[PDB]
């Protein structure tokens, strides 16, 4: 039973400047994943919900500290690197892989991602989950999380 997960992905890039929040459509995948884990007893750390989807942003300094500390606390790191790339999420991918965390990276099917992201497969404790929709993520995530977590602490190149 997975104790806790950190869920990362594009955020500021998805906030509508006119309303100051993410659209319901853009929130959907995050809320679905949050509920998915929490209903199974897994605590979820996630900036989007923490900062009310854009309405209660923290400062650069406070966001940085919290994201880093919650990634360090969480048993598993799950994140969308983003199309286009989320720069903040890529920093977090660095933090998590540098900590030797079990990681599931959620990559859009047929989209291009960076070499230092796809190259982490078999260099770190990482599973890539390519997806074409939210239901597919929900159906496959538990198996992926379980596989990486099963190898937690085992030595990697990183």
């Amino acid at each position: 039973a997975v104790g806790s997960v950190f869920l990362g992905g594009p955020f500021r890039q998805l906030v509508d400047p006119r309303t100051g929040v993410m659209s319901s459509g853009d929130q959907n995948v995050f809320s679905r994943l949050i509920e998915h884990f929490e209903s199974r007893g897994t605590t979820v750390y996630n900036a989007h919900r923490r900062e009310a989807w854009g309405a209660e942003f923290l400062s650069p300094a406070e966001a940085t500290r919290l994201d880093h500390d919650e990634i360090k606390a969480a048993d598993v790191f799950v994140a969308f690197p983003g199309v286009p790339a989320s720069p903040g999420t890529h920093v977090e991918i660095g933090w998590a892989s540098g900590m030797g965390k079990p990681m599931v990276l959620l990559l859009e099917r047929d989209e291009d991602y960076a070499f230092l992201v796809t190259g982490l497969e078999s260099q770190a404790n990482v599973e890539i989950l390519r997806f074409s929709g939210t239901e597919e993520i929900v159906e496959r995530l538990d198996g992926a999380v379980a596989r990486v977590l099963g190898r937690a602490g085992e030595p990697t190149v990183i």
